[PDB]
């Protein structure tokens, strides 16, 4: 089984299972979003409205706290119609901006009818507490397992008002590290209280962010 | 052995050898350079001066006619210092522009000190004959083999005056189809005479262009 340290750490994920060959390729995530290879461009506007997920499932799978939604929220971008499947968290953040780590990163995982994946990343900096985050972190089991949250979560409240973003072609950040992933990282971080961030970290017991990967021949676009 | 048709055709390259696993991944070349996923941006200017290659080696390797240069022509771009190694040809072209094929495409293959690859592609449309092309095609062996050209080739004469270009992250277009390749396709095609184009095609005996591949989560930048 893979982990974020030791023999089964990120550096040896590709050795754990034949299906993890992707982890050693040339278009991996996360990456350092650097001005060195970031270019500004007129990009498609992000149109999403994740109203609210009613009675979503909160899962502790040992590697993160994930929320599986029952609704069918659509993300239409780059000629595809992706459907939100779940969002989860990483602490510290996986992506960095000019070398800077944020204390928390949320990933909204979408998939289209053909299995294509798009992930929207949201950075969280310490500050005013976020209402929705308590619903997730305080109702997450401390041990591996799932639980149905008796209530609803306003996902829009887990997103910044302005949705300018960075985008690049990458991969899943945990085995099998499949590539061909469409990454959309919102430029504006929102806030989470120190207690919310520490609660998540204390549940995980360890950092669950994959080291940044070489950008190689890719450029990152910024809207 | 792989080919451009039959059992060993492009569709089954990945089955020929374990090392060809790349041919089935998510960041393959060539691609259709489509306005649907092409974005304009301020890109690094292309600074290259491939003066002339003296006594280069002309090789017919059965899949193309390739010219190996002895000089050390540098291509400095995207934070790397690539060195020109050789240029070769494909007929019809490999890349297309909004679905349009050109009769001929030239590839200038560069590699840096770490093995990183950058390929500059040049489209040729039928028209005024190109002086340099005769040096290559008329001196290429009709059967597999190499030969040293007794003369010099002005590579700059194989490039358009204006060097605006498209760029994207891709792969080699023949096995092993390694990814992480930096592609730079010059937007302006130059000309080759119908006879020059047919001479190359008659030597090859068959089309030697790989089918275009899915762009997947990549965008193509245009300077
Ligand atoms: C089952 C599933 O979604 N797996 C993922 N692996 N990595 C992901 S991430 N961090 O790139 O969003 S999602
Ligand atoms: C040895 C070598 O250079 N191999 C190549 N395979 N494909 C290439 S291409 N068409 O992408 O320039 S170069
Ligand atoms: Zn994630
Ligand atoms: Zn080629």
């Amino acid at each position: 089984h893979w982990s974020y340290e030791g023999e089964n750490g990120p550096e040896n994920w590709a050795k754990l299972n034949p299906e993890y060959f992707w982890c050693n390729l040339k278009n991996q995530s996360p990456v350092d979003i650097s001005d060195n290879y970031k270019v500004h461009a007129k990009l498609e506007k992000l149109h999403i409205n994740y109203n609210k997920a009613v009675n979503p499932e909160i899962v502790n799978n040992g590697h993160t706290i994930q929320v599986n939604v029952l609704e069918d929220f659509k993300l239409n971008i780059k000629g595809k119609e992706y459907h939100l499947k779940q969002f989860h968290f990483h602490a510290p953040s996986e992506h960095t901006v000019n070398g800077k780590y944020y204390p928390l990163e949320m990933h909204l995982v979408h998939k289209d009818k053909d299995g294509n994946i798009a992930v929207i990343g949201v950075f969280f900096k310490e500050g005013k507490a976020n209402p929705e985050l308590d619903k997730v972190f305080k109702n997450a089991l401390k041990e591996e397992g799932s639980k149905v949250f008796d209530g609803s979560i306003n996902i829009n409240a887990l997103l910044p008002p302005v949705k300018n973003y960075y985008t690049y072609s990458g991969s899943l950040t945990t085995p099998p590290c499949t590539e061909g992933v469409l990454w959309i990282v919102l430029k504006q971080p929102i806030t989470a209280s120190k207690q919310q961030i520490e609660l998540f970290k204390s549940i995980m017991k360890h950092n669950n962010n994959r080291p940044t990967q070489p950008i190689n021949s890719r450029y990152i676009l910024e809207s």
